[PDB]
């Protein structure tokens, strides 16, 4: 009886690893890209950072926080699809001069344009990310595409 | 030993899976889907009659938004927040003017009528649509309105 | 009976995960999936030439939308009425003119022709369009339809 429970079981386990595998294909369809273990997701719009970063918090997320070129480069692919430069998490806000992640903690990876970040008329404290995947400072009450990281 | 094996061997499939799948939750209602106790509220992003609206739903296996209780009211509102559009309920008084019930039949277990609602405005109001302020008032159904079901 | 308890219990999580998978599944693909047998079809929501919606598809682990049967096509175009836009198909006939064949290069073994077609209009149409209606067309590969992949 064991046996026979355990064998259906086994098959319940399987045909669900396939209809996942599936699902995930078409959830990441066309708004996603999956890296590593983590997904960034487009909201497919712009808004302006406070509001951008909000939404992702709601969903459970965060802004998009490429931590490497790898993850960037997956980043890059949903900016270039959208033709929209997007906005990412990081921000000098509590110190000019001084990019941090949400948490607080230092940029651990970066891939600035050259000559950013400039605070242009001192008032860019948030990033942008352009369809070529560089970076620039930009200021936080524009318009950037919402990107949230899971 | 081999029952025992294969035990244990599922088990970690099922946590890898388990994990996997609140992933992609996260993803998947983003952004626009609500979670709310055991429901889940989708919109369309777009607008349409009742009676298309209704349809859209039902033949995804699902019906019209029909918040049961406050929470649900409130989440739903939120999507409405989102898109900056009045969402259509699946509630109508189409049998019997007066008596707002859902596409079962039964009666309203909840209700947040707007004061003074319903009012069957020029006497032909029979469906349901909720503001961005979370209120309802009845509506005339061939009015366009945000889509959202549930499932 | 200790493994009885322990595979008790798994199932019992297995079944969990099961409903709400099923209710997750329902969700993803309203309004722009469309399950039919064990095929999915999802769009994109805009259009683009036949070269890019073929990378598109493909480098979403899929490919164009390749409807097999009556069944498959009535189901993709559920998807082109919503959408009120003719999209593509995976199917070309550029290696030998007049011979449709699946991105693996196989015969068709389903097709919906419109009457008339395909007539290879302008000596230059090897790429298909399905209409609102459900029927075929071959179109020039340049012209730019609704994309909608299939998984
Ligand atoms: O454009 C190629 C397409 O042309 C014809 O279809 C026309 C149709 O005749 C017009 O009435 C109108 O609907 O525009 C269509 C597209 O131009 C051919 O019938 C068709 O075979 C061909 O692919
Ligand atoms: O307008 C704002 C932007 O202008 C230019 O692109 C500058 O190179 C850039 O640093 C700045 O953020
Ligand atoms: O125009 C229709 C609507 O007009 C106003 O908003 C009324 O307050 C409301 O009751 C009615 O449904
Ligand atoms: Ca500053
Ligand atoms: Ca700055
Ligand atoms: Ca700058
Ligand atoms: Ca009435
Ligand atoms: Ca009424
Ligand atoms: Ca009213
Ligand atoms: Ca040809
Ligand atoms: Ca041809
Ligand atoms: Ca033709």
């Amino acid at each position: 009886s064991l046996r026979q429970q355990v064998e259906a079981l086994q098959g319940q386990v399987q045909h669900l690893q396939a209809a996942f595998s599936q699902y995930k294909k078409v959830e990441l369809f066309p708004n996603g890209q999956s890296v590593g273990e983590k997904i960034f997701k487009t909201a497919g719009f712009v808004k302006p950072f406070t509001e951008a970063q909000l939404l992702c918090t709601q969903a459970g997320g965060q802004l998009a926080s490429p931590r490497s070129a790898a993850e960037n480069a997956a980043l890059q692919q949903l900016v270039v699809a959208k033709n929209e430069a997007a906005f990412l998490s990081m921000t000098d806000s509590k110190t000019e001069g001084k990019f941090t992640y949400p948490t607080g903690e230092s940029l651990v990876y970066s891939n600035w344009a050259p000559g950013e970040p400039n605070d242009d008329g001192g008032s860019e404290d948030c990033v942008e990310i352009f369809t070529n995947g560089k970076w620039n400072d930009r200021a936080c009450g524009e318009k950037r595409l919402v990107v949230c990281e899971f």
